[PDB]
């Protein structure tokens, strides 16, 4: 067996989600999203929100192995002249890709109630919606027309709803509060290290995945397929699960800037280059976002975690087949 064959087999038998399970899980999310729009509009009339919408690999057909999770973005409405955002590189935290949202001027904002010390706290905003999720046990049977049962998730996932749809099938939808100031999009997705957990996170995923799609659509290439394999590999072990979709996506994107030919027969070649690149970034302790180079996507990892990942992947260019096992 060529590495090529083993890669395609692994994708087919391990990475890929059955088209049925995949489409069905997506439709569950779509259905619930539409329901939560109507209901929460009446359940929280005072709260300045845009329409909520779905986001994540399940929505993008980049989810792997099993289809069980998706984000529901909750867009806060902010009066643009009552708030400004401060990029981390200009703060004392000095963390690019993470923002402060500072309260400004006069006026009143509904969201003043989540401001502490003159800043809109992502955690305080998150707590407003932990309340909403916990309150879901008071709601009527939403989606009961399409035989869905919505339940707050088992602790400690205080922002997650559990949706059971027939039968013994569950989809986990977490609320992801978001703010848009000018053209900067931020989400309350805590920095992995707690010190930075009250900084807002710059939303990079939509632009990352759009770039990935556009590149593959231009030439029917295999960038997405190679990515999905990596994502499923990194879901295989505890060690490798410290690697993220975003990190792997940007590994691919960087490699795409160097390699134009992503024909399906080049998959094994690209997979090794991807591993190679991944090892270099880990060696350097730096993986810059392809779309915003100022942002090091490895900056939520401790240097030891980074060294251990490097160790975990040390023999991968010469025993790659081992990752598929
Ligand atoms: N619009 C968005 N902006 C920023 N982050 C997002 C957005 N949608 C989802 N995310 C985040 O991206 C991560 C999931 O990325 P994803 O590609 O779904 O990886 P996986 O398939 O491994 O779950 C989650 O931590 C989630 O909070």
């Amino acid at each position: 067996m060529s590495l090529q064959e083993k890669l395609l087999t692994y994708y087919r038998n391990r990475a890929a989600i059955p088209a049925g399970e995949q489409a069905r899980a997506k439709q569950a999310a779509v259905d619930i999203c539409a329901e939560l729009r109507s209901f929460l509009r009446a359940k929280l009339p005072d709260m300045p929100l845009r329409d909520m919408y779905l986001s994540g690999s399940l929505y993008d057909d980049l989810q792997v192995v099993t289809a069980d999770h998706i984000q529901l973005i909750v867009p806060l409405v902010l009066e643009q002249n009552l708030w400004s955002c401060i990029p981390g590189e200009d703060t004392i935290m000095n963390v690019p890709g993470f923002f402060l949202v500072r309260r400004e001027n006069r006026g009143s904002s509904y969201w003043d109630r989540c401001v502490v010390g003159g800043y809109l706290s992502p955690k305080t905003v998150a707590d407003t919606f932990e309340k909403v999720v916990a309150g879901s046990i008071n709601w009527p049977a939403i989606g009961s027309l399409l035989d869905y049962v919505i339940r707050p998730a088992p602790p400690p996932e205080a922002l997650t709803l559990e949706v059971q749809y027939e039968r013994d099938k569950h989809l986990f939808i977490d609320f992801l509060p978001s703010v848009t100031l000018g053209d900067t999009v931020l989400v309350a997705k805590p920095h992995r290290l707690a010190q930075y957990d009250n900084l807002w996170r710059l939303s990079l995923r939509p632009a990352e995945t759009a770039r990935l799609r556009a590149l593959d659509q231009a030439d029917s290439g295999c960038r997405s397929l190679c990515l999905k394999i990596l994502k499923a590999i990194c879901k295989s072990t505890p060690a490798l699960g410290h690697l993220t979709a975003s990190q792997l996506t940007n590994v691919i994107l960087h490699l795409a800037q160097e390699e134009a030919d992503w024909s399906p027969d080049m998959l094994a070649d690209r997979f090794l280059q991807a591993l190679r690149g991944l090892i270099s970034y880990l060696e350097a302790g730096v993986l810059p976002s392809a779309l915003n180079p100022k942002v090091n996507l490895f900056a939520e990892l401790t240097p030891e975690e980074i060294d251990e990942l490097g160790y975990t992947l040390y023999c991968s260019l010469s025993e790659p087949e081992v990752l598929l096992q």
